[PDB]
């Protein structure tokens, strides 16, 4: 029993941009407060948690360009 | 029982930017405050923990391109 | 049962950037504050814990440009 | 205004027993077993707890007579 | 305004008992097993706490007559 | 305003008994066993705690005729 596979997948592609000009980003909230309670945690597997965050964020790229892929080959 | 694999991916992408100019930009959030509570803590696997974070956070790359890739071939 | 395995990927992709002028960036937050209690901690394996972080960052690359890659090939 | 309270209970009562023998009074349990499980505690007044009694009793008087009595005048 | 109590109570009672013969008064238990688990505790008054006792009382008294009373006057 | 009192409680009261023979009390529990387990403890006031105790006890008395009383006299 032959068994041939050929994976042979081709990408040409270009993400482009053109921006004139970034400026005069301003970002000025007026603040925050966060509040949390409990008594007992029993975590057990792959927990991810978060308890309690206050981000404030400013983030002004040029670019930002992106580009992802997944290739997966399986045999059994 | 003859088995043959030829997992041959190309790629020729190119990701560009442009950007004329970067420039004035302010970040000026008024405070902030948290507050967390609790008892006990019992973790066991792979937890990813985080309890009152507090971030702020100013980024501004003239780039930010992003390009990721993943390859997997499994045999059994 | 010959088994024969070909792999073989090729990779000609450029991350490019251009930005004319980086500048005037401020990052001026008013303060903060964070406050945990608990009483007991029990941690078993792989944990990874953050409790009580207040960061500010600035970060202000002139390029940024990153590029992940991940080649697993597997066999039994 | 005139007050005048006389308070003059009088009381003879007597309490009596007679009892031929006591004897051959066996107590013979086959055992036993608690188990309580909890975290937290908070008690904030007065609290009476018991928490995982195994009493064995064998209460055997020759009497027995018990007699409680309970007066209280008030005034205001 | 005259104010006159007389608290005058009067008691005769007598509490008596006759038993022949105490004897014979086994108390064999066949053992036993207490098992008690927390984590923490607070109590803040008058807190009566009894975690994890084991009693085994044999109390044979001849007589046991009790007898108890109170008397409260009170005045404002 | 005049006030009197007159607190002029009387009593006559006897507790008797009569035994005639106390013999062959045995006591013999199989044993037994404790366990406690607890982290922290915060004790604020007039905390009456007892943690795992093991009593065996034979009270054996030949009257136990016990007589309680309280007077309490109150004036504001």
């Amino acid at each position: 029993g032959s068994v041939q596979i050929v994976y042979k997948p081709v990408d040409l592609s270009k993400v482009t941009s053109k921006c004139g000009s970034l400026g005069n980003i301003h970002h000025k909230p007026g603040g925050g407060q966060v509040e949390v309670k409990s008594e007992k945690l029993d975590f057990k597997d792959r927990v991810q948690s978060k308890i309690g965050s206050l981000d404030n964020i400013t983030h002004v790229p040029g670019g930002g360009n992106k580009k992802i892929e997944t290739h997966k080959l399986t045999f059994r």
